[PDB]
C-alpha cells in the first residue's frame, strides 16, 4: 500500500515518529505486512480547502484490494484521527482519494505484482 | 472537488489570490459549493514537457461526478486559460488528468462521501 | 505519457541530464513521440518504504493506452533500472502506479484527446 499526505502544516509541526506510526497503523488497517507499506508526507504546501488556509490535507491511499465502502470508512476514521492528533488538522479539512489498484498496474522490483 | 497544479514556474510568479481564483472558478465550473473545493499549487518543480524545461504544468482534477467528454473539454479551456493568463504557461504545455471518483472512494471527516 | 518520481534522494544526487534521459527512454518504450512525454522528479522527500528511510521512490506512469500486463513489466524493468543506475535506489524500494487514461479524461491545449 502507498499513502501520501499533502499538507500546508509546516515541516517543524510533523512530529518525530510520524512516518513509522503511519506505516504501523496502515499495516494493521490494510492487513498487509509493514514491509509493503510506503508513506510520504509533503508539508509546507500552498493549498486551500473550501476557500481558506487553516490546516488541511489532501491525501491518497493506494492498495491492491482491501478497498471498498466499509473498509474506506474505517481507513478514513483512522487517518483523519492521526492527522488530527499529530498534525492538528480538522477531519473536515481532509480529503483522501482511495484507489483499488490492479496488481498488473503496480510496478515493483523490475516487474509488477501480477 | 480537488485541483492540483504542479509547475516549474517559480513561487514568486504565482500571483497573490491565485488559489482563491481557482476555488471560485472551479466552484462555478463544477457547480459544487466553494466549501468543497480544494486547490493545491506546487511551484518550482523539476519537470519537462516534450523534453523542454520551458514553463509547463502537470495537473489533476478530481470530482465525484461532473466528469465527462464535454465537461472535461470545458474544464480544459477554463484551466488552460487561467494557467496561461496567470502563470504564462502555454496551453500546449499543460496536461490535466481528470478523475471521476466514486463517493465511496473519497474520504472526508472520518468517513466517506458514500 | 506523464512520469512522476517522488524520492527521498537529495536533489544534488539527481544527475544532470536525468529528465532528458527519462523523456527519451519513455518515448522509445511507449512508442509515443517525445513531444508528448512529460517527466517530473521530486527529490528531498519525507518518505519511507517498509518503515525504512533508505533510498526509495514512489512513482506514477500515466498513458493513453500502451498500459497492460506485459508492457508494465517492461516499463518497470526500464524505470527501476534507471532509478538504480542514476539515483542508486534499489528496485525493491520502488513502487510505480500505472494508469491507462481515457483520452476524454486528459486535458491538453484547451481541450482533451477525445
Amino acid at each position: 500500500p502507498m499513502f501520501i499526505v499533502n499538507t500546508n502544516v509546516p515541516r517543524a509541526s510533523v512530529p518525530d515518529g510520524f512516518l513509522s506510526e503511519l506505516t504501523q497503523q496502515l499495516a494493521q488497517a490494510t492487513g498487509k505486512p509493514p514491509q509493503y507499506i510506503a508513506v510520504h508526507v509533503v508539508p509546507d504546501q500552498l493549498m486551500a480547502f473550501g476557500g481558506s488556509s487553516e490546516p488541511c490535507a489532501l491525501c491518497s491511499l493506494f492498495s491492491i484490494g482491501k478497498i471498498g465502502g466499509a473498509q474506506n470508512r474505517s481507513y478514513s476514521k483512522l487517518l483523519c484521527g492521526l492527522l488530527a492528533e499529530r498534525l492538528r488538522i480538522s477531519p473536515d479539512r481532509v480529503y483522501i482519494n482511495y484507489y483499488d489498484m490492479n496488481a498488473a498496474n503496480v510496478g515493483w522490483n523490475n516487474s509488477t505484482f501480477a
